[PDB]
């Protein structure tokens, strides 16, 4: 439906600027929601779907990240 923005860490240590997530170990660099194997597609301003149950809860910010981040290679 109309899903809400996401929280920083919404839930899988997610954050709305991948950039944010430099703390942690797997935040690799230039990896984003956008680039994630599991994207939806993108929804409005920058927003987009994350195709996982604990996640499409929630609308996700393309240039966000999560620690389920798998790299779509
Ligand atoms: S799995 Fe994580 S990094 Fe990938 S699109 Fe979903 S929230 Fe973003």
């Amino acid at each position: 439906a109309s899903e809400p923005r996401a929280e920083d860490g919404h839930a899988h240590d997610y954050v709305n600027e991948a950039a944010d997530a430099s703390g942690h170990p797997r935040y690799q660099e230039g990896q984003l929601c956008e680039n994630c194997a599991f994207w939806g597609e993108a929804v409005q301003d920058g927003w987009g779907r994350c195709t996982h149950p604990d996640f499409d809860e929630v609308l996700v910010k393309a240039e966000g990240w999560c620690s389920v981040y798998a790299p779509a290679s």
